[PDB]
Formats: C-alpha cells, structure tokens, sequence
RNA sequence: GAUCGAUCGAUCGGCAUCGAUGCCGAUCGAUCGAUC
C-alpha cells in the first residue's frame, strides 16, 4: 500500500495523543491518509472488551462516496465494519441500528443533524473520535457548527458520559471578516472554540519534504482595458432609454418608485433598480379591475424587456457581442411563442429594427473582446511552451462557461484546446445543471492522458472534488475570499505552474492583493498561536466557548402565528383571480396544490406545466406533479400576488415558507 | 439513470436603512417527500 512520509507523521502525532487537533495542510499532501492513520492508531488503543467508533463527516456526495470507498479499502483488512449513510440511501435499517452495528461511519453533517434533532440518536456519546473534512466551513449556521452546537452543549452544562475527540482536515482557516492580524487571531481562536481544538498542528519540521509533493504556483495579474467604441452597447442603450420613455409615458412615477439615483446601463445597481420598479408595479391598486390589469401588464413587459436588455449588456462585457445577441434573440423568439401582444409586438418591432445593425456589429473582428483577446495570448503562449498543459479556467456563471467553451470552439488560433464543461448540480431558470454522474465522467476524461485539454468550471471545482494536477490555473475575473484563493491556486499543483487573474476592472486586482495580505496575516496568526501554552489557550477557547453557548441559548423564539383570514392569489402579470387561500391545500408540507373546479377553468396545460388562461397572459402558474394514484396540479407563490380581502394591500412573497396562513392538510377524500 | 416540489446552509457582488440589519442577483453544497 502507502508508506506514511514524515510530515504525514508529525501532523498525526499531536491527534494520536488524544488531543482535538485542527490539521492545517496544503492541498494534495495526503490529509486524508493522516485521517487513516489517526483513526487506525485510535482503534488500536481500545483494551479487549471494549470497541472504538469512528465517522467522517464528508460535506459533498463524491466526496462521501469517495471517502468511504477509501476507508473500506483501507480498514476491512483488519476486520473493521466500514458504512456510509447519505441522501440516497433507502429509508430501512434504521440508523440507530447502523451506527450500533458498524465500526467506522462515512456521514454527511445534515444526516447525523436529523437524527440527532428527531431523537433518533440520542447523544454523540455513542462516537469515540469524529473527522470533519475541511473543518473551515465550521461557521454561523453549518451543519457541522451544528454538531459541534450538539457537543459543546453536552460538554457544558448538562455534562453527560464521555465525548470524542474532535478532529478537523481544513486546508485554510479562513481569517475572513478580519482587517488585522489580531482581528485573523481572533476568528482563528473563535475557530479553534467552535471545533474544541486546541492544536493547530502543521507542518513545521518536514517543510522541504512537503515542498516536493505540493507546489505553489506564481500568481499573475492581468488588468485588461474595456473597448473604447462600443457599438452594440450604444444601440442596445438606446433601445433601454425607448423602452424606459414608454414605461414612464404608461406610468408617470417611475423616478419614486425606487431610491437608486445614478444609474447607468448595464450594471447590478440598474438590475437592482429594475427588479426594484418591476416588484413596486405588480402592488397597484384602483377602483378599475380592467385598467389595472392593462397597466400592470404592461408595465410586467415593459420591466422584463428591460431588464433583458441589461442581463444582455451585462453578458456583452465578459464574452462576445454574440453572446449577448443570441441572449436576446432567444428571449425574443420565447417571448412570441407564448402569445403576441400590442406592446409585446410593438417591443418585438422596435427590436427587429435594430437587429441587422446588430448583428453587422456583433460579426466583427475589430469589435472583439480584450480580454477574450488576452485570453488567446495566454493561452497560446502557454500551450506553445509546453503543449502537454492542461487549464482549469474558472468562470462566475454558467452562461459565461458556456460562452467560454463556444468561443474556444469556434477560434481558429485556439484549435489545440478541446474544452471541458463542468458546472453545478440544481436547476435554474435558464440553465439545466450537471447531474453526479455527469460531472463524474467529465471529471474522468479530464486528465494528462487525453479527451480534455482544458476545464471551463464555475465554483463548483475548488473546494472537494478529486481533479488532475493543473498546469494553468487562470481565473476570468474571478475572485472571493481567502478561501477561495487559497483553493484555486491550489488546484494547479504541478511543478512549474502559473495562475492568473485575468479582469478589466481596477479593484479586482486590488482585492485578490488584499486575500494574499490576508493569508500572510492567516499564516502569522496560526504561528503566533501555536506558541501559546496549551493551557492558556484551552481557557482562552472555553471562554469563548461559553460566551458563545450563552449567547446561543438567547435566540429560541424563530416562530410566528399563523393567519387565518382569506386571502385572494392573483396572477403576477396580468393580476387576474387565480383562486383563494382557502381553496389551497397542502400535501406534506411541501407539495401545496389547489381543491376546486373553479381553479381548473384558469390555468392551461402545456410534466405538464400549467399556465394562465387570459387572453394574452400565458404566465407560468405551476407544473403538474404525480403522487401516490393523483395528477393534481401544483402551484408557486413566486407567481402569484396576495391580495387580502378586507384589506386591499397585495403583499408578495418568494417563497411559501414566508407566506402565513391556515395551511389545511390535503386530503384524499 | 432522469426528474418534480419544498427546505436548509455557505460564498461573492450590488442596493436600502440605522459596523449592524434587511433585500436583490449570481454560484455552490446538502436534506425531506413523490414520480418515471
Ligand atoms: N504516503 C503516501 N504515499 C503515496 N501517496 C500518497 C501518500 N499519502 C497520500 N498520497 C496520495 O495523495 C493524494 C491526496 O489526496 P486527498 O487526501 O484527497 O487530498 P488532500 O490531501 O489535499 O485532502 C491521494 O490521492 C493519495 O493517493
Ligand atoms: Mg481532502
Ligand atoms: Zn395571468
């Protein structure tokens, strides 16, 4: 098998003792076989008659699967029972009969959450040694900040039988919201409370062995100037400013209905502003049920064209005019093919007039890109002097990734590229997402051997997931915490590696500056505390363990009361009656549907998603979902206004859960 | 293997109010229930 190298060794010593250790490595050193050590040296300490009980706290699917694979494979040999417990697992063999029945647990956080607040596991007595990997995400309201909510609860105050040994495998502290190096000790020590660690052991001995298995890449800045002549940008501007002029003419007090003052084209402050009057314009009341809904449909089309207009400009900065232009036209295509209307025709029109020039301006090889073009350079450059390289480009949205691959794809310089995609699982409204299997066999072709040069990912490989040793590791205006640069230039690792920050705007570069002074701050104040007594510093955690605990124990009231007056749900774009609150019935909690003939009347099927029934609405209401022997349709209070009934205020909500009322359980019959 | 609905958590950017709170957009992770 594997034989431990020294600094494997030393980062083990101190949890071999006994002690709660926070092991701080870099990433691609073997953490997880310091794990296996420790966990082996501490079933091998338990005297006959008496039995040791490991778990893996693993926050992510590939990883638990991965972890617990690793952990069979590297414990079944001396007769340990090695399981896992996840999302997919089946509900049978109770869990309390599974962690009774095995010797060494692979969970995720959320699992052991449940069933500690359900009762089914009783007390963390029952574990003799717990492994949180990457212990950073140890914060306000994790799932592992909740473990750890469970154990120093037992531990102080109600003090029951013995508790393990708390073990975390983060890579980066993560001294963020601090300013200072005493700001970055504190939040370390406020880590180490939250955790019950009192060694931060690293490597400090074996540093010029460890330096030969992990490299630090050179990080490199490239600020990009944006394109002075900017045609698309003037046309699409002056299509907002017609739409604007016709929204004001239809409103008259668009400049009160929101406090944003300055606001220029094709920003985040503008969406703001637009999502902003698009909110205010849907709450609109007269005594004119018809002249209302005229107004408010209107001026729903007027705010989605123009905020259309601004996602479209937004995306013609960080790739081609013909991104944006494909954007725009496919709104526009699926826009018409719910129903035209007189304004909805005449915005059509106003669109269609401009589109040659657009696209005239959008076909262009002077109009490109600077950064694509920097870009290029730095691609080219790299894969000219080792052809061999492979790229882990990180990009902010999935768009963005996909209009990155489309344009290597189709660039005649770049043809010695074959790009990767991998994005993030969970649907959206544009987008479809990756399934697990999915990002597995991208992450599997993905390799020095072959079938992929370069990966274009979005946040999703930086933090658990297993991927070859990059040799390029730029990053397209893409920047967060420490953590996060601390994890993306880990992930090129070869020898001889670079990482650069490519961006066109003067406070990026400033900011990725501040998370490298905060690393240094971060790696100071984790030297400085290790040389602390480890009894000052186990006082030092236990004050602020209590302080913590005390201020925990204060925030128990999180609940209203529930209403009880009916309340009228009205469609979101046209404001046409959909039904009543009291005609909606709830399933388990989770599955709110409507009861009543007259409902069926309102909505149009085309599962099957149900759309409103007016003229020229089509707005989408909900889908239609199956259960046990029933295909009732759902709905979403995302597309609905609430209208009381002896009130006449019209309150939206996001989500059902911030909704009120006298939620009646659906029932058959 | 492919989804649907609901919920939770984390990150970044932006906005409003008085460093804090609240909100919006984007990204990611996980959990419960149901279906093919
Ligand atoms: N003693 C060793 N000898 C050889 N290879 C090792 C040894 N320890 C670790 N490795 C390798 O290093 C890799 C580290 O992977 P992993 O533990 O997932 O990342 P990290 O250490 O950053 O958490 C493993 O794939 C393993 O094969
Ligand atoms: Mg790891
Ligand atoms: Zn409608």
């Amino acid at each position: 098998p594997f034989k431990p190298r020294n600094y494997q060794l030393e980062l083990a010593l101190p949890a071999m003792k006994g002690k709660n250790t926070i092991i701080c490595a870099p990433t691609g050193c073997g953490k997880t076989f310091v794990s296996l050590l420790i966990c082996e040296h501490h079933l091998k300490k338990f005297p006959q008659g008496q039995k040791g009980k490991v778990v893996f706290f693993a926050n992510q699917i590939p990883v638990y699967e991965q972890q617990k694979s690793v952990f069979s494979k590297y414990f079944e040999r001396h007769g340990y029972r090695v399981t896992g417990i996840s999302g997919a697992t089946a509900e049978n063999v109770p869990v309390e009969q599974i962690v009774e029945n095995n010797d060494i647990i692979i969970l995720t956080p959320q699992i052991l959450v449940n069933n500690l607040k359900k009762g089914t596991i009783p007390s963390l007595s029952i574990f003799t040694l717990m492994i949180f990997d990457e212990c950073h995400n140890t914060s306000k309201q994790h799932p592992y900040n909740m473990i750890m909510f469970n154990y120093l609860d037992q531990k102080l105050g109600g003090s029951s039988g013995p508790l393990p040994q708390v073990i975390g495998l983060t890579a980066s502290v993560g001294v963020g919201d601090a300013k200072n190096t005493d700001e970055a000790l504190d939040y370390i020590c406020k880590l180490c409370a939250s955790l019950d660690a009192s060694v931060i052991a690293t490597v400090k001995h074996n540093l010029e062995e460890l330096e030969q298995v992990v490299y630090k890449p050179q990080k490199f800045f490239r600020k990009v100037e944006s394109r002075i002549s900017d045609k698309f940008k003037y046309i699409i501007a002056q299509l907002m400013r017609d739409t604007e002029s016709l929204a004001k003419r239809i409103c008259k007090d668009l400049e009160n209905l929101s406090q944003i003052q300055n606001r220029e084209f094709g920003t985040q402050k503008y969406e703001q502003w637009i999502v902003t009057v698009q909110k205010a314009c849907m709450v609109f009341q007269m005594p004119d049920k018809d002249e209302e809904s005229r107004i408010c449909k209107a001026l729903f089309l007027y705010t989605s064209h123009l905020r259309k207009y601004n996602d479209a400009l937004i995306i013609s900065e960080h790739a081609r005019m013909k991104d944006a232009l494909d954007y725009l036209k496919d709104f526009f295509s699926n826009v018409r093919a719910a129903g035209f209307d007189e304004i909805e025709q005449d915005l059509t029109q106003r669109f269609e007039e401009k589109l040659q020039e657009l696209e005239s301006v959008s076909r262009d090889p002077s109009n490109e890109n600077p950064k694509l073009e920097d870009l290029c350079f730095i691609l080219q450059e790299e894969y000219h002097l080792n052809p061999e390289t492979i790229t882990i480009l990180f990009v902010k949205t999935r768009a963005l990734v996909d209009a990155l691959k489309n344009w290597i794809e189709g660039n005649p310089k770049l043809s010695f590229l074959k790009p990767g995609i991998l994005t993030g699982r969970g649907k959206t409204n544009q987008n479809t997402g990756m399934t697990l299997p999915a990002q597995k066999c991208i992450l599997d072709a993905f390799k020095a051997s072959g079938d992929h040069n370069i990966l274009i990912a979005t946040s999703v490989a930086d933090e658990g997931i297993d991927i070859a040793q990059c040799n390029l590791v730029i990053l397209y205006e893409y920047v967060g915490n420490v953590i996060k640069m601390i994890q993306t230039r880990g992930r090129g690792r070869a020898r001889g590696s670079k990482c650069f920050l490519l961006t066109s705007n003067a406070g990026v570069i400033e900011k990725e500056q501040i998370n490298m002074y905060k690393e240094k701050m971060m790696n100071d104040s984790i030297l400085r505390l290790q040389t602390w007594d480890e009894a000052v510093f186990r006082e030092k955690i236990l004050h602020i363990q209590t302080h913590e605990k005390f201020i925990r124990d204060s925030q128990e009231k999180p609940k209203p009361v529930p209403d009880k007056e009916n309340k009228k749900l009205l469609c979101r774009k046209c404001k046409a009656l959909a039904c009543y609150t009291a005609d909606v019935r709830v399933i388990e909690e989770c599955h709110y549907t409507v009861l009543g003939d007259a409902f069926k009347e309102c909505f149009v099927s085309r599962r099957a998603k149900i759309f409103c029934a007016r003229q020229n609405c089509s707005h989408d209401w909900g889908i239609h979902v199956k259960y046990k022997t029933f295909e009732i349709p759902v709905i979403k209070i995302e597309s609905f206004v609430v209208e009381d009934i002896a009130t006449g205020v019209q309150t939206l909500y996001s989500k059902w859960k911030d909704f009120h009322f006298e939620k009646i359980p659906f029932d058959p019959a």
